């Protein structure tokens, strides 16, 4: 990462998104604003999972509607080796995108 | 097999599930009723239970990091292979 979004991407993102309005303004929140998510968990009383969980369905929304061509999404927990090719073809594939 | 309150909240503040999940856990694993009753109950695949409680269960047992990101899908598939090779890996591991 960093994942952002603009207000306007993030209007793209939820609409008709099936999302409640407590997951909006968390994600709103983090994606927008830039707030990390324990700060979430914390004030509404939720676990760090049901904020990432709110997080994410937002976030993902977003990306599958704006996948370039051949490429998918995934999210997925790996062992930190993998990770960290992962974030190398994150990379790769960004400059590539912007060239 | 079982888990006390305490074992059980911590082990919750990780998953991403809807509190139907955590109710059922927490009815199986800490008050210790069959899986069957709910599944009955609610209307659920013993699949759907057992996942449930598997979840809440692993997440007490158990290098590891979560990562998001839009791939080639070449590398999205490894990914996802990755994965489920490293689940069944879990599985067994000894």
């Amino acid at each position: 990462m960093k994942k952002r979004l603009t207000e306007s991407q993030f209007q793209e993102a939820i609409q008709g998104l099936e999302v409640g309005q407590q997951t909006i303004e968390i994600a709103r929140g983090v994606l927008v604003d830039g707030k990390p998510q324990a700060t979430f968990a914390t004030s509404l009383g939720l676990t760090r999972g049901a904020v990432s969980q709110a997080v994410h369905r937002v976030w993902a929304a977003f990306e599958d509607k704006n996948l370039p061509e051949g490429y998918a999404r995934v999210t997925a927990v790996l062992p930190e080796h993998q990770a960290y090719i992962v974030r190398k073809w994150e990379a790769d594939a960004k400059k590539k995108q912007e060239t």
